[PDB]
């Protein structure tokens, strides 16, 4: 339940039962032969795993310091890492006898991933999405509709991701006998932070085998963007006990950390409770969760998962921020230099890795998690 | 040079030297270990090959006949099979000492693939695109620009794909010393039909190993959409000498074969010489095609398909806009895969064919691309 002081299960009594049933089923199926056979079968044949590890040679030589490798989650079916978790949980839900999936989404990538997994397994899918987010994600909303899902616009509160989560929790209270709430990041009440990290850890396990193949040794640094924290936990987790491997999480710096328009929960937030968890949140003086800002629509969650709060506290991982400007610069740079158009979320990680590589030796190795592709962001990049 | 009577190299004398230089370079490099080292390295680590072969269980059960497997070229970097050929030819060009790639594109996928390959290998890229196509492919034009390529609108003729090819040929004639014309399908003068097919044959080589792993036997039928014909040749070619494997190419039937608003060159075209090759073309003058699928816009077809049709090694059919759009929706809802509108033609035909076959028989459908590029077309139609 806990990662030191962070995490927990801060929910009404009506969700204790459902969460207990979920934890029970997860413990039964996580190491089950048939569950893992099916999961790996879908990840391979439908999602296209393993994704490659790409040496960005041109980008590396241009900067003139450390080698930059890219873990290519942009190539997963759906165009982002979210699919890995969507399949895992959707299959778990099917084996628990559930017939319906609900999920929140901000950027729309988790919504699409959930709609895809639901279609694959023959389940109903309703996606809760803040009305502000529906308005700016027309194409992802259309993708979800083509996949057979219904997108439910959320008009309560600030009409954003935090509000979508609140409506989904309210739905799940009444519908849990037949509905699984498919949370999309390492957030929410226990057991969700643990489950989502476990279903994304395939990223790190592949990346470890692939870097040993390419370089014969573990990397010096792993860099990943951090919204709620799932792509970062996925690549980090298999290296946590390799003590010489530095772990760097990159939050959205927005218009700057001192501007009050960013999504850097670990950097600038405070401890608090929301969505069932004790973690870091951007909060005002009256304990209200604040709206976050980022040019990357997927770095929109005002909190961060408790396992990242914990890794920061024990100083196992370092957390930094990169601005909208720096992320954009990286979006263009990677597109031009390596012929890969990254998601704006992922461009934050690329932006930091480029800064860091310049300060490091040519013998050293950085792995960047490229959490998604940039096709979804083309209009945003045009406008900025 | 020829596939039966089809193909050849019917070009002005100014193109003969350049084509002979390309032929010689290709013969040198095609089985060279060093060339193949670099090509396989980029296909694996950058493009993400091999793509999976997926058993569409829900689609199969619903139809109630043959097993339907999908070769997942939708998962290749860039979202379509075009990348396989773009990398192979861009690398060839690089090794020949060229500094610039030019390419035609209609739908914009070959344009993007060429832009990506050029960015990867440090080569200038100019994409010729008919002004009518530039106009309705806003996002692909923008992906190309983000990738560092210049898009040159074509305002001559009908301002579509055939005219882009004409302009690119005029450019290449002048600039071939340092420019490679990176043709996107199995069309044009020898050696292009052969080169493009060879660079797409990885699709079939994977699919063969994958179906032997999954089912312990070769498939009964392979189904692929046919524009110029590259994704179909890619998956077909490694099975040509497996006598019991049926090969089915699916052309764009458009508004219906009787309407004359389609792109079914093999079904309803006439044999003739154009773009340096003897093949089937729609027409007395060659006309622009119609299809809901922007990628099935070439008025002609590759000469190797003309040949397979004539010897009856492959069967060719047509699927309408309406049927393709139905299949786009069906695959999205039933399997959670949004296909390209081009590929949806193959899916549509495969669904018709599977119904008539037994439950132990196997169809492989080539899913040539993903449908993200077609979302606005499908929004307007539906
Ligand atoms: C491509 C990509 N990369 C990174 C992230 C950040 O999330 P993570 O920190 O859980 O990986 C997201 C989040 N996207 C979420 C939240 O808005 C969604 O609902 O789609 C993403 O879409
Ligand atoms: C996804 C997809 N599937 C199929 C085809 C048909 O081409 P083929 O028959 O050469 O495979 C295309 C063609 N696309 C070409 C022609 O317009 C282009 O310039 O982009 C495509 O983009
Ligand atoms: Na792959
Ligand atoms: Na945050
Ligand atoms: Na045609």
């Amino acid at each position: 339940m806990w990662f030191g002081e962070f995490g927990g299960q801060y929910v009404p009594e009506t969700l204790v039962g459902p969460l207990k049933e979920l934890e029970k089923a997860y413990k039964r199926f996580k190491d089950d032969e048939e569950f893992n056979r099916q999961l790996n079968y879908y990840l391979k044949t439908w999602a296209g795993r393993p994704t490659p590890l790409y040496y960005a040679k041109r980008l590396t030589e241009k900067i003139g310091g450390a080698k930059v490798y890219l873990k290519r989650e942009d190539l997963v079916h759906g165009g982002a890492h979210k699919t890995n978790n969507a399949i895992g949980q959707a299959l778990l839900a099917k084996l628990m006898g559930k017939t319906r999936l609900i999920a929140e989404t901000g950027a729309g990538q988790h919504g699409v991933a959930t709609a895809m997994a639901g279609a694959l397994l023959g389940m109903k899918v309703d996606i809760y999405m803040g009305a502000e987010d529906v308005e700016r994600q027309k194409m992802n909303v259309f993708r979800m509709k083509l996949l057979g899902a219904n997108v439910i616009p959320v008009n309560s509160g600030s009409r954003t991701l935090k509000d979508a989560i609140n409506e989904a929790l309210r739905d799940w209270v009444a519908t849990f006998e037949y509905t699984h709430y498919l949370i999309g990041s390492v957030v929410g009440p226990h057991p969700y932070p643990t489950i989502v990290r476990d279903f994304q850890s395939v990223i790190g396990r592949e990346a470890k085998a692939q870097i040993l193949e390419a370089e014969g040794q573990l990397p010096d640094v792993i860099v990943a963007c951090v919204g709620g924290g799932s792509n970062a936990m996925g690549i980090f987790y298999p290296f946590v006990n390799d003590k010489k491997v530095k772990l760097v999480g990159v939050e959205a710096g927005g218009k700057g950390l001192e501007s009050g328009k960013h999504s850097a929960s670990l950097n600038a937030g405070q401890v608090g409770v929301s969505h069932g968890m004790l973690s870091y949140f951007l909060q005002d003086e009256e304990g209200q969760i604040k709206p976050s800002h980022s040019i990357a629509p997927g770095l929109d969650y005002p909190g961060v998962g408790p396992e990242h709060a914990y890794l920061k506290k024990i100083q196992r991982a370092e957390y930094v921020a990169v601005t909208d400007e720096e992320a954009l610069k990286a979006f263009h740079e990677l597109s031009r230099t390596e012929g890969i158009i990254p998601a704006l979320e992922s461009a934050h990680a690329v932006a930091y890795a480029m800064k860091l590589a310049k300060e490091m030796s040519r013998d050293e190795i950085i792995i960047v998690n490229l959490s998604g592709r940039g096709d979804k962001d083309l209009d945003i990049v045009l406008k900025a």
